[PDB]
């Protein structure tokens, strides 16, 4: 009756996303959010709410929850890294997070957000100190040429997984220097489950250059075997 | 630096599909396959091999797994289709698996299978019996409207995922009949998840055509909540 | 009251078996088979029924469950057996299977089932191509001795846990041929569990001619430690 | 070789019960039973031996584990029980257990085991005080209604499962006054497992005359939902 | 053997908080740091150290996990307080987290930590902007007197569980007004474990004034069923 | 209004013990003691009532759960003590336990226990027997100084946790010969979390005249790790 003359939409494009990169606060349906406390041992013990994507900061949603957030912290402290590269921004809140994160602990660092699409941005332009967003292009590595003038330690994340294994290779050749980081988020677990021979292949490679660092390489989900640096040359 | 000159395939493609579109028995790594008797309770417990979609049919890759051919076989016996659409082939195991299952259930059955590619196809010639193939794109539904007529009951399996609920549509206007199957494979629990909200406006669209089949739509973790049907 | 009335079956008669030999399809008692789509998320996850033995081939009840089945495949596509021993036929469900699987596969093989009662047999005459019945005791060897005229390769397979180990003996005496498989099901881990020392001695006393095969003894719960065959000498 | 000079008997004869009636206490394999205070850290962290049976009371087997005691200790306190009668005995581990713990507690309680076998009880002639052991055949009756007039109140328990509905029905009529239980040991799950409609009517069929207990019937694995009493 | 040599500080003092207030980054133990790339098949999937209280704030121990600084955060961007109150401090690595984050979030918040010992405290003299410690005693009820005059909304923390019950009545009838937060960390959960009907008593009687915050008391461990808010 | 005029007693007392020395039955709030077997299937399957501690002996209330009771019952059908000292009485449930299960054993065993407030002691005088109680703190060496000469063997175990090392090395120098236990309930595990540093140090320091009881070290939950003796290697 009402599937009529109706387009849907693709519900692929909302995959590890959502449908609305705006913050909403999570409500309550099942419960009063002021539960009385001479009822308190009868009170519901689950969250009230789904859990998928429900972390903040500052009201931008953020993709990055609080273990991995907890294992940047502790890079940013040590390595002091005067430039952070996210390739794959959506909402863009992991950038304003990475900036605010680096201001509070007096680090000088510049955050440079890369994406196909950046319409999705809701970081308000007054809050953009120290935030550039480039427009480029995973398939195209003359899009990355782009600081290699920039200023190190460096710390170059994938969120995109596109050509990830050539971004790696210009990398390596073009812009890491010895401790660097290039950090595959989330991909690297399922490229090994779907192609076990040859994902060991390829970042078998890379084992002149770069090493897994067992310090952060289990501390999160979303980072697990996937935090790489350059070794000494 | 072996990383300089290597030609880098595109991992993605393989996402939930695997390297190579041809089957390979497991191999063991870390023991024998003789384990010998006098040390029988030292032996591994474990599986020997990565469980990600190691089955089989006739040495052809089976991507639905024992609980889903075991739901798939019940379908068959109690609906006796005369047809069963699979969008998305891959390799072709389940086409030739469905084909030999209704005819040694006695039952006249034509498999159609539909993809972009179909260049990855293993079925012997010698035994492509009974099965259509037809190259095209889920986008399109050009695609849907050039198909032939077929014979029902009918089940429609979606295993491609894309355009999925525009396919709907034009299933439920231009094939299915009262009692014949729609069912999608793996992703309704995703979308569910990822979209909720608009999900629930999509499914909820087809509430006076479609309804979930609660015997079956429980019985596998690839079929969760994903096996619908035509209702009067 | 209801209970003076009464006649009360043995319920240790179905043990592992279930009530009817028969195949009758399950059905939902708490909801209905259509569910609506406008309340989709509100429906019940659980199977809606026992989990029991719920499983069929052709209208035949299947006491190897899915797991089991699909090991069988395997082992029946590498191996291409003449000749599969069922000691145990319960309704013959594993005998009409391995018939057909065998002629989908285009390999000759006879399909034999051994048993003491063969009166829950629900095969029909009209569907008994290249399967035979035989009656006989497990005690007594004189049962087997028509095995001995099989084509090879064979899998002899023990539903019936009687005598399990004079007729293992018996079997590699008479009748295993290099390759050929001698399978325990569901009995191994429990006869492990009650008497482990006695039992590891007499799998033991065949680590000449037997070896567990271990690329499908880890595959099935109920297959679990109990899939064996005959070495080379 | 070594399988030709072998004996087999038959495992099923153990089933439930272990190979000997007999206490062994459980012995370390793969570690020293002394760990050195220094290395504290590495010692390993399993049992370091089978937990099937390691349970034991004054040097007999117990084949009724920790939770199970402590809810027939809660029972006895709670009832003060004349006689506790035990269907199927094996060693008696049990049978001294009740003696000795209803002497503790100060009730006169007379304790009976009734076995087709007793000939593996390994109770001492000489510590048999307050206990009768009765030879007997569960699938017929005469065995149950002959020996009677037993003080109250009373427990009952199966530890056979052989022609169980049937000793149900000649207790309730002609054995159990109010408050008494009927407790049937470890088979109520796979009797329910194998046999759902005929299992439920037939416990269905004793609605007015005995209950499930709730304060004990979920407080152990080996009494999982078959303690029963009495409510008239 | 130098058991009578040695001199054994009390391992009660750690409990909940460690050897050192101070922060150490984790140490690899049993593995490089550098895991090769050709071996990374074969690299260990443990933490690699021990999950204790790992975390940190800009080189000071954080008490409060991940989950619980997510909970803050929500709260702090809700609520917007104007003042911050711990009632117990340690090595004041929260304070200074507390201070921090409310400067980022452009909020004018004084963040106050009052403590009978103030000795274990790391954070610098030098940047104690919005931070103030004060001197004090669960007992004495005239220690919290100078927070009354002080701007709301305001969240009050206990995280010392002495006199708990005295300090949130003192509380509601002299300082909190309507929205203000009185959360109590990790110890309800342990007080209704071993004290129901008490526990339950207690917190009865601040049904009028007090009512748990089912958005934030769910979503973390430490915060467990222990968010409660001036309210209805 | 209620919580202005209440007096609060210190939750944190209870810790550990519970309100209330006295044995209380368990109590059904849900559902009734007698359920229907027409519903039998239907029928809730948790315990009904929280297993904090629902252990007793003899009216008694007992914290020592069943799988450490029979770990006890093990050590003093092998050992057969005849002291047992327990530093930690609360209501006196584990006595009267060690006392009844050595009477039944045939082993004369005098039991002691040790607390600084033996006011909660639910132990009738007319069942004392063979019970001897001292008080005083842990945090003064006093305590043991003023025990008399006790018969061995001997098992030590402690409830209490004061000053558990000092206590220690003072039982090894004036208490302990080859074969008595020292016991540790609980709270090992907690140490070694909070203070793993420390506390390695300290149990290492005993490395030559107490060991770790592998047969019983690892047999339950409140045992875990914590059973020692006098004993080499």
């Amino acid at each position: 009756n009402d599937y009529s003359r109706q387009n849907f939409q693709d519900l692929n494009l909302f995959r590890g996303l959502g449908e609305d990169p705006a913050y909403h606060p999570p409500v309550l349906t099942d419960r009063p959010r002021d539960w009385p406390l001479d009822r308190w041992a009868e009170a519901p013990r689950d969250l009230g709410y789904s859990d998928f994507s429900p972390y903040q900061w500052r009201g931008l949603r953020m993709l990055k929850d609080p273990d991995t957030q907890a294992v940047y912290h502790d890079m940013l402290w040590e390595l002091r890294p005067r430039t952070i590269v996210e390739l794959g921004v959506y909402n863009g809140g992991s950038l304003a997070w990475f900036r605010d994160l680096t201001k509070i602990m007096g680090i000088d660092c510049q955050v440079i957000g890369i994406d196909r699409d950046l319409s999705r941005c809701q970081i308000p332009a007054s809050d953009m100190e120290n935030i550039t967003l480039h427009q480029g292009d995973c398939s195209d590595l003359t899009t990355f040429e782009h600081l290699r003038e920039m200023a190190h330690p460096l710390i170059f994340i994938d969120n995109a997984h596109a050509n990830t294994f050539n971004i790696m290779k210009w990398a390596v050749d073009h812009l890491l220097e010895e401790g660097d980081y290039f950090i595959i988020e989330d991909m690297i677990p399922y490229w090994y489950r779907y192609a076990p021979q040859l994902f060991s292949e390829y970042l078998g490679a890379f084992r002149d250059v770069l090493s897994m660092d067992m310090l952060y390489a289990n501390a999160s989900s979303q980072l697990d075997r996937g935090v790489l640096r350059r070794v000494a040359a």
